[PDB]
RNA sequence: ACAU
DNA sequence: CGATGT
C-alpha cells in the first residue's frame, strides 16, 4: 500500500546475463549511495540481486539499524529466506569469485541473526526502485 | 503466469 | 530478441 521511506533499498545492475555484476544500496527517501560492490566479472542477475540484500543485512546490523530492505527481486527474496541461494550457474573457473560470495553469504546468514523486514519492492505501483541503475 |  | 528464477 505505502512506501515505508524510512528504509534502504537495494539493486543489481549487470552487462550480460550471466555477465559482469554490480549492486548498490541507497537511502529510499534521498537516494544517497550507502554502498556499491566492485563489479563482479560473472554472475548473473539473481545471484546480485541476493548479494545485495545479504550485503544490506550485513551493513544495517553493523549500525544497529532496525530499517527494512526493499528488493524488487522475487527470487532473491526467497533465496535469503531459505538461506540458499538456487542458481543454475555452472560452478567453473570463471564463476569461482560470485560463487566464493554467494557461498560466504550463505555462511553468514547461517552464523548470524537478524530481525530486518525484507521487503517487496511495488515496481508496477511505485515505478523503479530507487536503487535501480538505469539501464 | 509472476518477479527480474 | 536473449537469460535468470519461483
Ligand atoms: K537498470
Ligand atoms: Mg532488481
Ligand atoms: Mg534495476
Amino acid at each position: 500500500e505505502e512506501i515505508i521511506w524510512e528504509s534502504l533499498s537495494v539493486d543489481v545492475g549487470s552487462q550480460g546475463n550471466p555477465g559482469i555484476v554490480e549492486y548498490k544500496g541507497v537511502d529510499t527517501k534521498t537516494g544517497e549511495v550507502l554502498f556499491e560492490r566492485e563489479p563482479i566479472p560473472i554472475g548473473t542477475n539473481n545471484m546480485g540481486e541476493f548479494l545485495a540484500i545479504v550485503h544490506g543485512l550485513r551493513y544495517l546490523k553493523e549500525r544497529n539499524s532496525r530499517k527494512p530492505i526493499y528488493s524488487d527481486s522475487q527470487t532473491a527474496i526467497k533465496w535469503v529466506k531459505d538461506k540458499k541461494a538456487k542458481s543454475t550457474l555452472v560452478r567453473n573457473e570463471e564463476t569461482a569469485l560470485i560463487w566464493k560470495l554467494v557461498d560466504e553469504a550463505e555462511e553468514w546468514l547461517n552464523t548470524h541473526t537478524y530481525e530486518t523486514p525484507i521487503l517487496k519492492w511495488q515496481t508496477d505501483k511505485w515505478g523503479e526502485i530507487k536503487a535501480d541503475y538505469g539501464r
